């Protein structure tokens, strides 16, 4: 019936969303720079939980190591002075020109260990602030043509450049874990590991997979036509959704990073209910830009309702598991035996079972409808408020 | 200068290819059916190696035992007289109405039991056969509506049969592995384990991964706007490409199935060059549909053609991989330090060198160019035979 | 508060949408044939308005001039005693292996003529059972190749044939006009126009261009990638909106015939809001497809839903725009300003007036924001029913 | 045998294009800008034949009017200096703020004033550099959201604006006209004019229609996942290929702008062969951005690229249509057919034809096979310079 948001909510904001100034492949800025810790007092009042940040939104590339301490500090401040947490962090490897073939995958080998050290540098910090998770977004690792990339060298690399993270965060004791963020195109022509499935087979390999799991952004998998639940669904069930990315996408084309709400709908619905009926515990962190149409009143309206589509969705989405029309509805598309094992009496007692093939009525079985669409129209029904 | 295939080139070719009568969703048959023994024989003479099958090809659908050991006879006889191998038999468990919620994981349990008891009985059939590779493609697996299925238990169900076909085969002692053929859509909305990584991720959850790869399909990959040869060359790092289905696709549309080198013609060099380059010795199975257009001559035709094109393309990637100036601009481009470990030396020997950070010259490493686009040029003028 | 439809709404269906036995590319039938008089009387008790026709949803292929007599009388009943309209007809050119290459683009000149042929029959039927618009989808007009269609000559062919059906329905004095509906692929591998913006543009070198106007449909331009509002509203703008055909589409694959209010919900509310506040008056009918997992109950669940659907979204939309509060955002983001005209005073009082260039403050200008998303989430809680 | 370009060959390219400096929506430049001379001289020496501008490439924004003459004088120098000619100019109504919301379909009036008045400068300035065509981008007309634009009123606007210039240079008797480039999204969420078909459409409702063709783009049409060679041949038909903008694009994604030949191979053969063949006597200009991994010698071995790999696809388009086993193909496959017409003998014969409906044999027209395939792969032998 109200919609505001708790920081209990645990919503959380990249400082560079809401500090987007509106730069795109085709125009200059927009909005002036946000200072950090206008953007950590201003998401407060808003009712957010916390922030997050890549070191270079905080501290400005190439900046003294004495600069880099009172960048820290001021931030420090301004969260004490809120209540608003950190609880994850992430490395730039992707804006300045030496990363325009990659960070970790680099051809350049001098290239890959400095990304390598750039990222350390900044997992320091993120613990000092208390993150629990780091994310690892490999933009520019990827190309624009068949040549420039030896793919299994590359994954070679990335595997190399992963486990010497995961060393170096044992070795100091820290209790942080990653998370990769999957996308599979734009900026690079094509980028490796480019949805969740590519990122999960990937961490398997890994030497310590137990540290290892994803950050899915909902116009990323989108951006190649995929279900977006379907794939939340299989992390899950990998026990690998450390932390998600919300926003909207309207279909396969540039990432726009609407606010989330935006974009499918009905996919913003179905994920809310997942995570919701999972009971996902972790932070439901934004990902979005306010479009350079609008001034900062904007920005702000569009951060909010990020939070406010949220919140009404989760009202619907229990709203339709609570109906006991719908658990009826569920029952009569044979949801409850879709949990039921196939066949645990086993093997030998599934060969030796004619009623499974002998003497199985295919016909009577082929005629019995799913009733789904009884079903969709209610959770339809459901989403709109209009149910009677 | 020749493009004649022979068996030793490991052509095969699925029945349900060339024997494809033309019906599509708007639309009759063109073309009358083939008798399998006919498409044998006609293969044999334009050099394919050997061919394979659905147990819904070769014995038709609810056949009594007798009918099934005289179309196996026949088949067999054509076989022995032709010379063709049959390395890789798959199940249709797509076809019938009975599977349109899935096999595997269709809501009704009577119906998962029935798929797996059809595909263990075929399963026996393909290892008489001498088959090698047992494909699975799960075309029905999937949802046209959210709340029509819960994928976490979906994929219990799919775990669960898998796992029990695996006990099947090694309690059986046959020597034949699985390949699960992923596809995003098309029968169903969405389809369940979309890509190749999301195959490859699921199969590092069943209790005996080494008896299971993927069989990957050029089209399918497209359909979510991916780059094949970058899939297949996460499927090799892996280990796991026990299979290939080659075949063209122009862009994210329904499954056209054109025969392979239409479609994307660079992605289909790249994907040559990488095969041959690795060493791949599986079959290169053509799953492709001559277009309801011809006639039988045209079916033949364009079966030929599958097999000219990639006789053509291993020769123009050979060229280009063997041509000195393009081994030294990949070596100008650094794709031979890409092969290089990045920190050999260890992660505090890393931690420690400060050429790696504190020292490192980011503006001189930004300035050097990658030289990629001399390099692609070098490799479409290779792909068209316009060297000089 | 109630979403019952009357045939005062004008919903309307063909009968090949609820009579849609489930074969799909991968698979048989699920349902058996429903006969066209069952389907108006079901319909009719839903609360349709009419139905639709191709000549052979009607009266099969083949069907002596006799038996043509009975299946119409038939028909005929079922709309007397239902008083359910006709108001659209169009022909089958698409499913008989004789229009594999096409009907009016063929590139045999025979095939041509016969498809003229079978269109004027039945265009002289559906003048006698009242409709008011012809439709023409082209489905198999268009190429798998390049060198299969001179795309300049088959657009000469495309022109001849409706120039031909406008001189025949001139000279018969009949008051009907054809509309056009187009799709970018699907069944062929490219379709000639394909999209509303080709249609429109072919329309206007016919040589009788105001008997022409388009059939949009939403998730044929939605295959595209498209914004089917936007592309309705330019056909609205060019008087060419003579027929539509809603359903719902998730992005772009193969066409999926969902039924309307499922794939892109929001897309829907912008759809309606345009077609309501245009005061569009033409049939609001249903192409679509029950899913092959449904029985028949699922059959007429499915339909009702297109219905209700559209009922709930009229009725949101009409509240957005009655809002008091969307209609100061709508000022607040200059909806007013773009209506007005930018330069009534003229070209030469645009020229003269610094005010427009010399001393435009462009800095000032720029400064403001649209306040766009503000207005957006006022439409998105309109949309979900969360206005407070 | 050689693929050398010469200036008859109309080879031309925008000072923007070499002159990208690298930034793109996630990194900053990666190169220093190019002085316009520079550009110049450099293309000169490559083969080509002219350069286009924006007027914010050649006159930067804010510019004194004492500014901009020393600024045109010195390129008109190194245009003296080289032969270089320039054919076509067009407006930037995209980089800068003001234009966030659109140029001419903004919605604030003052802006549209101003976005005409600053297209009326460059036009005067285009002619007297000699240019024959000006070019319409509408890059920022468009929308993120429903409710921000209402397209009906945007379209009244674009109109007013397009009629206005055209009244423009009417009145001043040049011999300049104008070329819609459409692109269906980004940086807009979807832009205007969508595709090829809408912008012809729109431009039937221009009060002087003969003043306005289009500039197709390669990658844009393939955005939207369109046959680029079809959307010509029905700019072609319609007499308004005016100009075109050739470049590579992999798929429905951001818009690339790849050298031509990279992206779709197959495709960018069949519009060669196209333009060869209709005998389109305008510019070849290239709209591309050499990747931000190259240096300044990738920059030039990527422009020479563009032009060597249309003179490889001339030439064997060319040798496609002259061979005489082609011609033989095409007639088995009845493209001559395709360009006779249907019913030169008219309606009423056709009516009284028997032989096209009562006594035609449709089983025998269906039986007989388009022989499309091999047609298709002697194109593929002559793309890959494989005949035999
Ligand atoms: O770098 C991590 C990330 O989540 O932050 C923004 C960037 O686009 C990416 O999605
Ligand atoms: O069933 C296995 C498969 O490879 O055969 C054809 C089907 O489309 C699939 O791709
Ligand atoms: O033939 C006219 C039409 O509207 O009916 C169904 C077909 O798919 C098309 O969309
Ligand atoms: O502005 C005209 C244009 O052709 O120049 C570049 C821009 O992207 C567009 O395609
Ligand atoms: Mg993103
Ligand atoms: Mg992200
Ligand atoms: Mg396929
Ligand atoms: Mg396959
Ligand atoms: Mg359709
Ligand atoms: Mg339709
Ligand atoms: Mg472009
Ligand atoms: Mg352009």
């Amino acid at each position: 019936m109200n919609y505001q948001p708790t920081p209990e909510d645990r919503f959380t904001f990249g400082l560079w969303t809401v500090g987007w100034q509106g730069r795109d492949p085709f125009g200059d800025a927009t909005r002036r720079a946000l200072d950090p810790v206008e953007s950590v007092r201003r998401l407060a009042e808003l009712g957010a939980h916390g922030v997050t940040f890549h070191d270079d939104d905080l501290i400005p590339f190439g900046s003294s190591d004495s600069e880099r301490e009172e960048h820290v500090k001021r931030f420090r401040q301004a969260l004490d002075d809120t209540g608003m947490k950190v609880p994850m962090a992430t490395t730039n490897l992707f804006t300045h020109p030496v990363f325009k073939d990659g960070g970790f995958t680099a051809n350049d080998r001098d290239v890959r260990r400095y990304a390598l050290r750039k990222t350390i540098r900044n997992i320091d910090l993120a613990v000092e602030l208390g993150a629990e998770t780091y994310v690892a977004w490999g933009g520019r690792e990827g190309a624009e043509s068949g040549g420039a990339k030896d793919v299994r060298d590359a994954l070679d690399r990335m595997k190399e450049a992963f486990d010497l993270l995961g060393e170096y965060v044992t070795s100091q004791g820290y209790d942080i874990r990653f998370a990769i963020e999957p996308k599979p195109n734009e900026p690079r022509g094509d980028i490796l590991l480019p949805t969740v499935g590519h990122a999960l087979a990937f961490i398997e390999r890994l030497e310590r997979p137990e540290l290892y799991g994803v950050n899915p952004e909902v116009g990323h998998e989108q951006m190649a036509g995929l279900n977006f639940p379907h794939g939340i669904a299989q992390a899950l069930w990998a026990g690998k959704l450390f932390h998600i990315d919300l926003n909207g996408q309207n279909g396969i084309k540039y990432d726009q990073d609407l606010r989330f709400g935006a974009g499918d709908l009905r996919a913003a619905f179905w994920l809310v209910d997942l995570l919701e009926s999972a009971g996902y515990s972790g932070p439901r962190h934004f990902d979005f830009k306010p479009p350079r149409t609008e001034d900062f009143d904007g920005v702000w309206a569009s951060a909010a309702g990020c939070m406010r589509n949220y919140l009404i969705l989760k009202e619907r989405a229990a709203a339709f598991r609570a109906d006991p029309e719908v658990q009826e509805a569920l029952r009569a598309s044979r949801l409850d035996e879709l949990a039921r094992p196939t066949a645990a009496d086993g093997l030998q007692a599934l060969l030796d079972d004619r009623s499974a093939f002998e003497e199985f009525d295919v016909d009577a079985a082929a005629a019995r409808g799913m009733a789904f669409e009884r079903l969709d129209q209610l959770a339809m029904d459901h989403l709109l408020g209009a149910r009677g």
